[PDB]
């Protein structure tokens, strides 16, 4: 996900801020940056 979890929380639902400070979407088991 082209997110920006600068603080920690991401905006796009499903996108979780990964350790490498990058939110990855995991909606319905579907993983996408």
């Amino acid at each position: 996900c082209g997110e920006s979890c600068f603080l920690g929380t991401c905006y796009t639902k499903g996108c979780s801020c990964g350790e490498w400070k990058l939110c990855y979407g995991t909606n319905g088991g579907t993983i996408f940056d």
